C-alpha cells in the first residue's frame, strides 16, 4: 500500500465551478470551451510501481498521462497545448503545474470524503470539479 491507492479507480465528473473562466484565462479559444465545458469526462488513475497513468475520458477528447513523481515530462493537453508538466506528492494532494509560453497552471486532485476534489487555478481564476466513483 501507499499514500497514492486512495486516488486510484474510475471517477466521473460530477460537479464543476467556474471552469469556463478557468478556460479563458488559460487562453482558451471559444470553440473549444463551449464543448470541452460540455464534457463529463471520467478520470481513471492508476498506479504500477513507482508509475502513475492518469487518463481522461469524455466525448471530446481522450488524455493520458503516465509519471513518475517529481520527474518532468512533456505533456500536450486535450486543448492542445503543448506543456511541461512535474506532478509532485504534497501532504497527500497530487500537485500537477503545467508550464508552457512563460505561463503556468496548477491542478490540485485530492480526496475528500467519497470524492476527488479537483482545483485548477491560473492567474487568480479558480475552478473547482469533483468526481465521484464510477
Ligand atoms: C474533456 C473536457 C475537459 C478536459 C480538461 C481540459 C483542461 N483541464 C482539465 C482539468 C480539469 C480538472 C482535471 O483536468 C480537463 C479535464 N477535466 N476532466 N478531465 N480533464 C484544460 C482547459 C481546457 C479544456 C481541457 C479534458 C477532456
Amino acid at each position: 500500500s501507499h499514500m497514492c491507492d486512495a486516488f486510484v479507480g474510475t471517477w466521473k465528473l460530477v460537479s464543476s465551478e467556474n471552469f469556463d473562466d478557468y478556460m479563458k484565462e488559460v487562453g482558451v479559444g471559444f470553440a473549444t470551451r463551449k464543448v470541452a465545458g460540455m464534457a463529463k469526462p471520467n478520470m481513471i488513475i492508476s498506479v504500477n510501481g513507482d508509475v502513475i497513468t492518469i487518463k481522461s475520458e469524455s466525448t471530446f477528447k481522450n488524455t493520458e498521462i503516465s509519471f513518475i513523481l517529481g520527474q518532468e515530462f512533456d505533456e500536450v493537453t486535450a486543448d492542445d497545448r503543448k506543456v511541461k508538466s512535474t506532478i509532485t506528492l504534497d501532504g497527500g494532494v497530487l500537485v500537477h503545474v503545467q508550464k508552457w509560453d512563460g505561463k503556468s497552471t496548477t491542478i490540485k486532485r485530492k480526496r475528500e470524503d467519497d470524492k476527488l476534489v479537483v482545483e485548477c487555478v491560473m492567474k487568480g481564476v479558480t475552478s473547482t470539479r469533483v468526481y465521484e466513483r464510477a
